[PDB]
């Protein structure tokens, strides 16, 4: 059905929830709102807006009781998912009378950006000024803080307002009902079944362009190599083969990859859960009429599912606990994971504290709750879908089209919880051996780029790992100079904890600066010292000349940490200007503001 407000009238829903996603979030949030509705007695849908036309929103008032919900994350530079772009596009064309709609928007964000749920922000205030009704306010969740948190705060207080204004009352049914019915393929051919890849069967075996996120080009490890000493953390550079593959990318994209689950982990859920990971099954949406017909590709293992299409390592959100809760035979274990699930007080607390906190994954959580036996097809049901990691291309295509490099830290820490807790892609990409193994990937296209005057100076900050993107920039820049072409200034401010100890790429930037390719390596060594020396402390120092080249056009790139310095960053950039500019600091402010909308102040950050 094209309108999808007729497929609301045929399959009788009055609540219709879309969601603007990209690593599946905002799509669980907009599931999770869609089987609420009856609870209400009401009867809701979730929907990817792409698959419709969002000008049909004039139309609801012939459903009565219509409500539109919008669960929409914000991406790079405060634009839409790439699923609500039609949609973004078209709330900017239009001006159709929307009177008679009614509507609530949760916005999913990260307040380390600079435009703080943008997206969410953006579709509340057109709806409005279109003519629509809002239900109730704009919700504003924070992953920077704790976003399930911020999410079950506002759905609390949504449907208190859906009952306040539609007059419906809750049922109490806390019944749980199963999305998905279990059929175990125990006489299936081998041949027919999904054995990890995405999207079609055996897409990995038959690799054929063109390769994206649905169907990702497994490109072979040619260089996996560590770059720092010690045994303290691991930081490695990866160098990826996408030759014939016809991906194209340019330095600062980014490079998305799809691991594989710790063998470990997937057998130890086994068999606490006592079942037998190679039945070959599939999990069949009881809605005949939804085009999400299984939670991920089947038929297939529960070994193969566990690995490759479920996430088992991230802290589980609380409508899992809260799920799983009914299995656990013991009463103190039972209590203790319903109440999770509370928006506050105790069990708001507990749920922070013990699943958050602590770094509890689903093994953690069955195994210090002992009594908790689910059978694992539900799990498979309830567990979100494990997604891809992003990482800055550390290598220029003008040198190495096919190639596509990484640089990244390890994650692994000991948990509270007296555990030892592996990052999910790093520990995998750490295993891969170079000259066999494959990584399944894809290029995710951003507008973090090179100036497109090579005369341009650029100003780089990039501390730790994010030096990524800039091993690229100044691959390119010296490209450019062998090139015979005019250069500007080439500027990299880096840092890292010891120089004996973490210092990435020291051969290869010490050779670019000799070549005269980088024109300054500025390094701050944090812990040679009592005080912590960092790359803003260097940039104050070089306020006179990084002023002149502000001032000349300059493009300054900020890459690495976005909880603090990204913003520590930024706010010397705001006294070098106050300082030098002859303007007072709100000015300062306003005027590096205007850098990032013209494209010359960009950041490629992250947590
Ligand atoms: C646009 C973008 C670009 C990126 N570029 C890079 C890059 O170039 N290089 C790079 O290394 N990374 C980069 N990242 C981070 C990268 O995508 C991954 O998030 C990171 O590699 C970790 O993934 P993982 O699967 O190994 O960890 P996960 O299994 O996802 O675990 C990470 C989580 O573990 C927790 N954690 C980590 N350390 C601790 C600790 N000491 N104590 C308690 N909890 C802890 C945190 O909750 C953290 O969110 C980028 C992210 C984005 C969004
Ligand atoms: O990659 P990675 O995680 O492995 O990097 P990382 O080692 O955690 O950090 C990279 C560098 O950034 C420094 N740093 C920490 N907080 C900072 C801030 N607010 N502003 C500027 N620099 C800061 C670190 O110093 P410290 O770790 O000594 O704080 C370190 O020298
Ligand atoms: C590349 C990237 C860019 C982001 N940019 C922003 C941003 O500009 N503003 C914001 O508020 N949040 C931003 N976020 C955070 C997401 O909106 C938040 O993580 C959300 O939960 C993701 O939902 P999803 O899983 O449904 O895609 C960004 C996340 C990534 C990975
Ligand atoms: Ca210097």
């Amino acid at each position: 059905e094209s309108s999808f407000v007729e497929k609301m009238k045929k399959t009788g829903r009055n609540i219709i929830v879309f969601y603007g996603s990209q690593t599946g979030t905002a799509e669980e949030f907009a599931n999770r709102l869609s089987k609420d509705a009856h609870r209400y007695g009401m009867r809701g849908m979730s929907a990817d807006p792409e698959e419709y036309d969002l000008a049909d929103l004039s139309s609801l008032p012939e459903i009565d009781n219509a409500l539109v919900v919008f669960c929409m994350a914000t991406y790079g530079e405060g634009d839409p998912t790439d699923n609500a772009q039609d949609f973004y596009d078209w709330l900017q064309e239009t001006d159709v009378d929307l009177s008679g709609v009614k509507f609530a928007v949760f916005g999913l964000g990260n307040k380390t950006y600079e435009h703080f749920n943008a997206m969410g922000k953006y579709v509340d205030k057109r709806l409005e000024q279109l003519g629509a009704q809002r239900i109730f306010e704009l919700g504003l969740g924070d992953d920077d803080g704790n976003l399930e948190e911020d999410f079950i705060t506002w759905r609390e207080q949504f449907w208190l307002a859906v009952c306040e204004h539609f007059g419906v009352e809750a049922t109490g049914e806390e019944s749980s009902i199963r999305q998905y019915e279990l059929v175990v393929h125990t006489d299936i051919d081998a041949a027919k079944v999904y054995m990890g890849e995405m999207g079609r069967l055996k897409s990995y075996e038959n690799q054929k362009p063109p390769f994206d996120a649905k169907n990702p080009f497994l490109a072979a490890v040619t260089t996996n190599r560590k770059l720092n000493q010690g045994t303290e953390r691991h930081l490695m550079h990866l160098e990826l083969d996408i030759s014939d593959s016809k991906i194209r990318y340019e330095s600062g994209d980014h490079v998305a990859v799809y691991p594989a689950n710790d063998s470990a982990l997937v057998n130890q859920l086994g068999k606490i859960l006592g079942a037998d990971l190679d039945v070959v099954m599939s999990l069949n949406n009881l809605d005949e009429e939804s085009n999400k017909k299984h939670p991920f590709p089947c038929p297939t293992s529960y070994r193969t599912a566990l690995t490759y299409y479920l996430d088992i390592t991230n802290p589980p959100r609380t409508n899992v606990l809260y799920e799983l809760a009914q299995y656990a035979s013991e009463p103190s274990e039972q209590e203790l994971l319903r109440k999770m699930a509370s928006s506050s007080g105790e069990g708001k607390e507990l749920y922070l504290s013990w699943v958050v906190e602590a770094r509890r994954h689903i093994l953690a959580i069955l195994q210090d709750c002992p009594s908790l036996r689910p059978p694992i097809d539900h799990l498979c049901e309830l567990l979100p879908r494990l997604q891809a990691r992003y990482y800055s291309i550390a290598s220029s295509s003008k040198v190495h089209p096919n190639s596509v490099h990484i640089c990244a830290v390890v994650v692994e820490y000991e948990t509270k919880a007296g555990r030892i807790n592996k990052g999910e892609a790093t520990n995998w990409l750490r295993a891969k051996e170079p000259v066999r193994a494959l990584v399944p990937m894809f290029v995710r296209k951003s507008q973090f780029r090179l100036p497109f005057k090579a005369t341009t100076p650029v100003i780089m900050v990039g501390p730790g790992t994010g030096v990524a993107p800039f091993i690229g920039f100044i691959q390119e820049r010296a490209w450019l100079r062998q090139q015979g072409k005019e250069v500007g200034e080439t500027l990299l401010y880096y840092g890292c904890r010891r120089s004996d100890e973490d210092y990435l790429y020291r051969e290869e930037l010490a050779q670019f600066h000799r070549d005269g390719a980088l024109t300054q390596l500025n390094v701050a060594f944090s812990r040679e010292q009592s005080h912590k020396v960092y790359v803003q402390h260097l940039l104050k120092q070089d306020r006179e000349h990084l002023w002149k080249l502000i001032e000349g056009g300059a493009h300054i790139y900020v890459c690495g940490d976005a909880r603090n310095m990204a913003r520590d960053v930024q706010n010397t950039f705001y006294d070098i200007v106050a300082e030098l500019g002859a303007m007072e600091h709100a000015q300062a402010v306003d005027y590096i503001k205007k850098l990032m909308t013209k494209g010359r102040y960009s950041l490629d950050v992250w947590s």
